[PDB]
């Protein structure tokens, strides 16, 4: 497991999925490496956007060994391209250049020499496939010998987020320090296709690497890793392929079921203050199939002194390619208190601070209230014209109609709430500490809603509480126990 | 005089000529303000070429009141244009820009502002008479208000070299620092064409001061001034413009005339010895018409025991736009001694490390051996095409001829001989110690060779000796003595 991942000294390729299992083994890879090893080398972490760079740097804490922590272009030009360009091309060749993400794009790698050369720019490449920043760094390393010389005296291992978006001109600049440089690498990704790739991401580099290196030592990540272990064992039942992984424990205290006798708002003080199995000053989240269904919670807790704030999931909240990026840009929108450095961090590149003033005269003429559906979406192009991302069609409604109303404005509010109600699909992506669902909502004898189940029970991180609402929901758990013959996989009040 | 002009503090313009009374002037005028003002302002003193800078550097000594010594180029460039440039035109525009000045001409001043702000680089107009980078300075000063206030807070005073070659764009930035922020300006220039222009010269700014602006001291400065008071008088009186000028004195020591009755190697230890009136330690100059003439006083002094090395006139020396700056390229290609950076500081502006390279390059051309008169003129045109400067057809072969033999290697030598003999055309520039003319050369009664006398005159520094060879330059002196009442004006032997 991963106590085995950490131990191994050598590279490391990690297949990381289901999200932030990546993050927090890839922190205490590193800060456990930098125990181990008392001598001069340092560590470099590299990721895709300046805010994945700027969330290790914060838990990894005091880098007094010199380690890099930025991001991927940030990486190439200040350690390789900028100290080393002038030995490798001649004094011709300016070290105090400026490089424009969005400017100047040119067809073949002569003409962009002369971009640098002579209009003293970095520009990038025309082609999303190829790289022009790593294709000079490579150049570099390969002509300059002094490059070469720093980069081994510098680095003895390479940690590297995110590795399916990396591009192939990016993947030749990595081999090309574990192959000619012998430096370590700690590789993380994610091989299945998903959702969200760099404009230049090829799996193919990734998967090709899993199946045909001898080099790399092959690693694996658990799902549900934060979960404690009744957790998944309850979530992982009524899934078929999920239901191997899991192993029985003689003892079950944190799934608790309770049948629904009482009214809602009565349940809810019967597991706070008669069992105590669920403390008020920790966060607690129920969870519903339907809107409707969290309003008249809401509303019927309300009465009884219970104070909840429900998150509503959002047009924007749908599995798409710029998802992600669109959230970020209303949140900077809904927020006065959220910067612009915050919405520039989750694009992917070190914008400059020119590139950066670009980009937020387009994103200032949403800051105006009352100027109708039609300017949004042209302000939507415009940015994402920059940007070289097509917008899909549903992705502009979307992030229109959240910008009309301020229904959906707490769901991309900055400020945290300790008690809410969340739909299975509001939070999808982020996890709670402890979540109570009902059984009446999923079907579980032809799995329709096993999935949205799975989900549901993902979401609790350290006690979950169930309702056994429907007879058939307990059923399929009675059944299925006597197919495993297992005693006991829940804890009945 | 010279004590009247130091003792004003307020404008000062000054009408300076026969060179070298320019640069000491200078020199002195600066150290001694320096003296009365203890307060924190500075000077500042700009030429045109980077050699005049770094003479005047030498002469002052420690600049620990943070005066700026340096080119009319890298005034306006370090001190308004790179510091105050993002104040001005905002965040978009660069600091670190590199100006080369033989690179992207460009038509009008918004196409220039393009250039700076995306090609990050400083370009030149294609315009000789109009000066972006002043345009720019000028520009700057009235958007920025901090410009204005540093400006007037570093420097009180400002001491201009050459200002007859000035352009307009030039001269506004002067003016305006005049008129609006009060600076003091100390003007140096010469009020004749003459033959030496910077490529955007108009002298009519620097006589429209002469003539209209009152505000400006006008002083003048006298053509001997270096020349003592006794050979002052026996230079002047050949001609009848200055013999006004010259005032009697009491006794005349410093002229000697002596009748050439013994051989010429005699008369020299007559003078060294017998009456020491000359030193063989001082450097001892004797003068010719021809090269004849002085090849056979060098061999009849080499039988004597004298040894004597002799300079003659070349090709270029020879009133010429291009003379200065053609000796100094042969002077780069003869010794190997004298740098490429000496080169380059006789050119107008302070020239890039890669501005340099590339000239570097084309004169490389020049230091293979035997290579015909057809490559060297062809260097010769690309030299400067680069500096946007036509080259004369005799200014050409002039150039060919001096490359072509080792007959006049040591004119352009950097190493310095004691004693010499030179031509009346040799040495039409530098002046020297003592010098011993002839009298047999001139033709005094027709005036044709007054004007050759006149230079053989003001050569001599302390000691002039003079050969009474010819009855008709006794009688001239005679003669015009008994017009002015004059009982002494030499001192005979």
């Amino acid at each position: 497991s991963r106590e085995q991942i950490i131990k191994d000294g050598g590279n490391i390729l990690v297949t990381a999925g289901a999200g932030s299992g990546k993050t927090t083994i890839l922190v205490s890879k590193i800060e456990a490496d930098l125990k181990e090893n008392k001598t001069h080398y340092s560590i470099a972490a590299v990721t895709f956007t300046n805010k994945a760079a700027k969330e290790i740097e914060g838990r990894l804490g005091y880098s007094s060994r010199g380690n890099f922590i930025g991001t991927n272009d940030g990486f190439v030009e200040s350690e390789i391209i900028r100290p080393f360009i002038k030995d490798a091309f001649g004094n011709d060749y300016p070290d105090n250049f400026t490089a424009e993400y969005f400017d100047n794009q040119f067809a073949s790698y002569d003409k962009g020499l002369q971009v640098l050369k002579y209009q003293n720019i970095l520009g990038t490449y025309s082609n999303p496939k190829k790289n022009f920043k790593f294709q000079l760094a490579l150049d570099i390393l390969k002509k300059s010998l002094v490059a070469r010389q720093y980069i081994f005296s510098k680095y003895f291992k390479i940690f590297i987020d995110e590795y399916q978006d990396s591009d192939k001109d990016m993947h030749n600049l990595f081999m090309y320090l574990k192959d000619q440089l012998k430096i370590k690498l700690f590789i993380v990704g994610d091989p299945k296709q998903s959702i969200y790739i760099w404009r230049g991401a090829e799996p193919e580099n990734f998967n090709g690497l899993i199946e045909n290196s001898t080099d790399f030592n092959k690693y694996h990540l658990t799902s549900n890793f934060r979960c404690c272990q009744d957790i998944q064992n309850y979530s992982n039942l009524f899934n078929e392929e999920t239901r191997s992984l899991i192993k029985e424990k003689n003892e079950v205290q944190n799934v608790i079921s309770i049948a629904d006798d009482m009214p809602i708002s009565d349940i809810l003080l019967k597991l706070t203050e008669e069992k105590q199995v669920l403390n008020i000053e920790a966060e607690l989240v129920i969870l519903v199939r339907r809107r409707n269904q969290a309003i008249e919670i809401m509303k019927e807790l309300n009465e009884e002194g219970f104070n909840f704030i429900f998150i509503p999931q959002t047009p924007l909240d749908r599995a798409t390619p710029n998802a992600t990026l669109l959230k970020e840009v209303i949140k900077y929108v809904k927020n006065d208190r959220y910067s612009i450095y915050d919405l520039a961090a989750e694009i992917v590149g070190n914008l400059s601070s020119r590139e950066i003033k670009e980009i937020q005269k387009i994103i200032n003429e949403l800051l105006v209230p009352n100027i109708n559906q039609v300017l949004i979406n042209q302000v939507l192009i415009n940015l994402f014209a920059k940007l070289e991302i097509t917008l899909d069609t549903r992705e502009i409604t979307a992030f229109t109609e959240v910008m009309m109303t301020n229904e959906f404005d707490i769901a991309f509010d900055t400020n945290e709430y300790l008690h809410k109600i969340f739909t299975v699909h509001s939070a999808k992506g982020l996890e709670f500490n402890q979540v109570i669902i009902t059984a009446s909502d999923y079907n579980v004898h032809y799995n329709r809603d096993t999935n949205e189940h799975y989900v549901a029970t993902t979401r609790a991180k350290d006690k979950l509480i169930v309702i056994m609402d429907n007879k058939k929901y307990s059923d399929y758990i009675e059944t299925l126990m006597k197919e495993l013959k297992i005693k006991n996989i829940i804890k009945s009040i």
